């Protein structure tokens, strides 16, 4: 194996990153992405900001664009994120009841509709939970619709694609805790009752030498509950700036996540959330933290990436 690619396509698996369409006008970027992966998932042209930006008003030109090298590189698509708290336009927070509710469904079926045979999987409902157990505090769905909308989401999703691998997504759920807790209850219900769902996404957003001990295990019982797994934002956070020692830990972290996921015949891969630390979210969200990927500012192998592709 001479590339995370193949070396994911001999393991029967995915490793995809996160892609910023506008990038692809970068040479070096372009050629990583092109190489690399085989599997992406538009890091923020998809979300309901960039989609819906007035209400009944989409615009799925940047999506179009994620969707378009997904298919013209032959990789698989990954659809991020129909439900969402975060990045949610003030028009969308402005509404409420009956109006708000029919603004999420039909959100969710204008977007699965318009990519309807090009996304193989969606994160319908993202980040529901609250760390330490239960629902998320400071979110318009769950404070205006209570704890029904993920299921009428689900529902709707699966309504206008019929095929689409449909999923909850979260963070802070990679081991077994109060929050992976609170959304393993969600999914046996789900399955129990018949409510659409097929998948659980990992966000897998770690902090180097932290990753969970018990990650396959938590890995393990979401899929005997008769649904796939996949890590699908990872990066591993470190303090900056980063040296021989955290780059090792680093690299260490990496090949215990991929090798969770090898560990469990049901884990269809992981994601990355980006490809070189030159543009990575983690610096302006979290001060003083970041070198979180597997290519540094200079589009420089860390060595994560030689732990990758020993786990794979
Ligand atoms: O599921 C999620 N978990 C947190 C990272 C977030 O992506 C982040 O959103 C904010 C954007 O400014 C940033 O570019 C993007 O990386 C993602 O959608």
């Amino acid at each position: 194996a001479t590339t995370l690619k193949e070396a994911a396509d001999g393991a029967g698996r995915d490793f995809g990153f996160a892609l910023d369409p506008n990038r692809l006008s970068e040479a070096q970027y372009k050629a990583i992405a092109d190489s690399e992966f085989n599997l992406v998932v538009a890091e923020n042209a998809m979300k309901w900001d960039a989609t819906e930006p007035s209400q009944n008003s989409f615009s799925f030109g940047a999506g179009d664009r994620v969707a378009s090298y997904a298919a013209d590189t032959g990789k698989e698509l990954y659809g991020h994120t129909l439900v969402w708290h975060s990045q949610l336009p003030d028009w969308a927070k402005n509404l409420n009841g009956s109006a708000f509710e029919s603004a999420m469904v039909n959100h969710v079926t204008k977007v699965a509709d318009h990519f309807e045979g090009k996304v193989a999987s969606w994160d319908v409902v993202n980040e529901a939970f609250a760390d330490g157990g239960g629902r998320r505090q400071d979110s318009a769905f769950q404070q205006k619709l209570g704890n029904g909308y993920i299921e009428t989401a689900f529902r709707a999703a699966r309504a206008a694609d019929p095929t689409a691998k449909l999923c909850i997504n979260d963070y802070n759920v990679e081991g077994i805790n109060a929050k992976s807790n609170s959304l393993y209850d969600l999914v046996k219900d789900f399955k129990a009752r018949g409510v659409p769902l097929d998948c659980v996404g990992f966000q897998s957003h770690l902090i180097v030498g932290q990753v969970p001990g018990d990650f396959r295990q938590n890995l393990q019982r979401f899929a005997d509950l008769g649904v796939d797994v996949r890590i699908t934002e990872l990066d591993i956070r470190m303090r900056t700036p980063s040296d021989a020692t955290k780059l090792a830990t680093q690299a260490a972290d990496y090949k215990k996540v991929v090798q969770a996921c090898m560990q469990v015949t049901r884990c269809q891969g992981v994601t990355v959330w980006g490809i070189t630390d030159k543009y990575s979210w983690v610096p302006d969200v979290f001060p003083g933290e970041g070198a979180a990927l597997v290519w540094d500012a200079s589009y420089a192998k860390k060595p994560a990436y030689a732990a990758v592709m020993e786990a794979f």
